[PDB]
């Protein structure tokens, strides 16, 4: 099955050639499953885990920045 669960937030980067084989999977979907996880592991060489903390880190950034205020920023 699929879990993973943070206590304190920390402020990581992740990596360039990491992230280009997540950000597109993203798009498919926010949360995928273990199969295109299997996928996406090779690129990112990270643990079901490790990925799905990222979604959970990501697809919760897209959906806050963007605020309705007037804030020109990094997205």
């Amino acid at each position: 099955g699929s879990s993973g669960s943070s206590g304190p937030t920390k402020y990581k980067e992740r990596a360039p050639e990491q992230l280009r084989a997540l950000e597109s999977s993203f798009a498919q979907n926010p949360l995928p499953l273990d199969e295109e996880l299997d996928r996406l592991r090779s690129e990112t060489k990270m643990t079901r885990r490790e990925i799905d903390s990222w979604f959970s880190e990501r697809r919760k950034k897209v959906n806050a920045e963007e605020t309705k205020k007037s804030g020109p920023s990094s997205g």
